[PDB]
């Protein structure tokens, strides 16, 4: 089996991308966030206490046919910006761009923290990262991709990002018409239960190639790209009038800046974020500071190429016994 689905920005800045994903029979449509960092499925739902609810869409079990509840499971999450969700468990049939899973895990929330509530356009998320990481106790569960992968023509899932437009999530086959070149696979580490890679090093702009091990993690729910400061640092120093503000929680630029490109290696090859994707706009609504995309990692405590690196390329997440991940151009 395959299935392919299309995923959309949530807003003019790519903060975020959603996917429509069936629960249920009949099916409940819901827009989730497909997040190659963490490891739950969860949905706002008939259970979400409702002054955390404002416009998302929400699963309601109870009008499910195939929902049966997942007795004494329960389950609780944070995420690295801050941001959490807890509840219980449903498992029930889960369709993603036409493949289908029996028996998935269906985490109801019944609280969610406030960006989640003030998020209306994210209905919940779908979790790609390793089952190692699924937070639901006593028994811990199975990401979507984990129970579709015997029955997928091949064990891997892709994702192809849009800049400012939508893209595509696939499961089971690699569309060989999505990307330009070949792909590169590189080694995963799965001991944190990540897509935990090793970058060869990157350019800033026209600049020389600089070869360092830079380890982090393919992260598709995470909006910027997080490395050390060191590479942050000499980004940014060829912006004129970027800084790094405490106050505002990172670096920014003058709106007025033309920014440049910033490359990063897979194995002997690379992969180009043009500087426009590392543009996020105004820091409040008018301002002439400007929030980057590309920002340190110190103190997150693990590096993240979020989707400004990953939509500048077509990725492979090889999900087969010795998991791996590709790269291209596109
Ligand atoms: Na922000």
């Amino acid at each position: 089996s395959t299935g392919s689905a299309t995923t959309t920005p949530i807003d003019s800045l790519d903060d975020a991308y959603i996917t429509p994903v069936q629960i249920g029979t009949p099916a409940q449509t819901l827009n989730l966030d497909f997040d190659t960092g963490s490891s739950d499925l969860w949905v706002f739902s008939s259970e979400t206490t409702a002054s955390e609810v404002d416009g998302q869409t929400i699963y309601t079990p109870s009008k499910s046919t195939t929902a049966k509840l997942l007795s004494g499971a329960t389950w609780s999450i944070s995420y690295g910006d801050g941001s959490s969700s807890s509840g219980d468990v449903y498992t029930d049939t889960v369709s993603v761009g036409g493949l289908t899973v029996t028996g998935q895990a269906v985490e109801s929330a019944k609280k969610v923290s406030s960006s989640f509530t003030e998020d209306s356009t994210i209905d919940g998320l779908l979790g790609l990262a390793f089952s190692t990481l699924n937070t639901v106790s006593p028994t811990q569960q199975k990401t979507f991709f984990d129970n579709a992968k015997a029955s997928l023509d091949s064990p891997v899932f892709t994702a192809d990002l849009g800049y400012h437009a939508p893209g595509t999530y696939n499961f089971g086959f690699i569309d060989t018409t999505a990307y330009t070149g070949s792909i590169t696979y590189t080694a995963v580490s799965t001991k944190q239960g990540f897509w935990e890679w090793t970058s060869t090093g990157y350019a800033v702009g026209s600049g020389t190639f600089k070869s360092t091990s830079i380890d982090g993690i393919a992260d598709t729910g995470t909006t910027l790209l997080y490395l050390p400061a060191t590479v942050v640092s000499a980004y940014w120093a060829q912006v004129s009038g970027a800084k790094s503000s405490s106050s505002v929680g990172g670096y920014v630029f003058p709106c007025s800046a033309t920014l440049p490109s910033f490359t990063f290696g897979v194995g002997s090859a690379r992969i180009v974020i043009p500087g426009d994707y590392i543009d996020f706009g105004p820091i409040s609504t008018g301002s002439s500071s400007c929030f980057g995309g590309i920002q340190s990692s110190a103190g997150i405590g693990i590096n993240i190429f979020g989707d400004v690196a990953l939509k500048a390329a077509f990725v492979v997440f090889n999900g087969a016994t010795t998991p791996t991940l590709g790269f291209a151009s596109k």
